[PDB]
């Protein structure tokens, strides 16, 4: 049964939504509980000058050693990161205790990771090459690729369902031939087909 | 301005869009609308998938109640937003381009998939876009959805290489220093050094950037 625990600024972003099944608990924890002062600041400017700003190392410290254990897998999303996919869902899977670290995108102060690196397993990790203002939409990206895959190539080609023909177009006579050797064979050719057309970096 | 819609049979998980999030719409610069799918359908159970023709897991979604839909709210100059594994990849020139559009419309689709004749039907009369943000499945476009709208509402107007490290005061924390030179106020110094620290990580990172094999 997993555990995973999200810290963030924005809270009620993450706030779940009604698939409680008690399959998994998810925690959000917002991260100005762990300010130090009256204006509950969570960033700085940046040392060596620059725009916007770069989140408090004494305040994400706090937070984290509350939060993790050794036996924590932090995830951290940032578009600086290692790039998450589908065989970094099924790692994650089987994974006791998950924390997700939201922060802006200019970062957390990199010692945060560092110094927790030194008694737990960290994953700087991004979830394609665009910009997001903060890691939120990115966890929530996150959590449902990992979570369904948990108990409870080529691209794949155009589906079609009911009616057979709808507004002057029918569905592939083969579909409903009942030959399904040869549905499995043009299955492939479409498949071959839109990946060079859309992905052709999947080819080689 | 520009103007949003989503259509999708989850229309509360499009609650994060909201209020204290960049998606903006307090300033007035976008107007977000969410749909429930299910509000073009005629039968009794509102029901909006069906089995695949020529066998398969899962259900594909129904093209009619998607017809319908998107014959209310598109226009022939709505740019439609499909996200599907399938897709083209959405990427940040995707983004500054789609900034500057007056109207999105985003199909959010689950099971397998939406029936293809949508959006063939579609763009015959406006423009049509399948996008995949990234080479991961989700059970639906729902939270591919959000991650367009965070990535193209900050490009907005009147809103290559991986950046490395970054640091803020103390200047020494836990027995960790900053590195000495973001303290010198060396400016030709610190571009160098962060130029660095940003061709390492790239090349550790992200090699396939600099052009070279993905581990
Ligand atoms: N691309 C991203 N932008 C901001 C935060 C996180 C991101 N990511 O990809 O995980």
């Amino acid at each position: 049964s997993m555990k995973i625990d999200v810290v963030t600024i924005f809270p009620e972003y993450l706030q779940p939504v009604r698939i409680d099944a008690g399959l998994v608990d998810v925690a959000v924890h917002d991260l100005r509980r762990w300010t130090h002062d009256v204006h509950k600041s969570v960033d700085d400017s940046p040392y060596g000058g620059g725009p916007g700003m770069v989140m408090k190392p004494t305040v994400w410290g706090d937070a984290l050693d509350e939060i993790c254990t050794s036996e924590t897998l932090l995830v951290v999303p940032t578009p600086a990161g290692y790039p998450f996919t589908q065989e970094t869902a099924w790692q994650w899977s089987t994974e006791d205790h998950l924390v997700i670290a939201c922060g802006r995108y200019e970062g957390i102060d990199q010692r945060v990771a560092d110094d927790a690196a030194t008694r737990m397993r960290v994953r700087e990790v991004s979830i394609g090459d665009y910009v997001l203002n903060g890691g939120e939409a990115a966890a929530l990206v996150i959590i449902e690729a990992v979570l369904r895959l948990v108990p409870g190539s080529l691209l794949e080609g155009p589906s079609y369902t009911r009616p057979p023909s709808w507004r002057g177009m029918d569905v592939p006579p083969v579909l409903l031939s009942g030959d399904h050797a040869k549905i499995a064979a043009w299955r492939a050719e479409q498949s071959r087909q839109r990946t060079i057309e859309r992905r052709p970096d999947l080819l080689g």
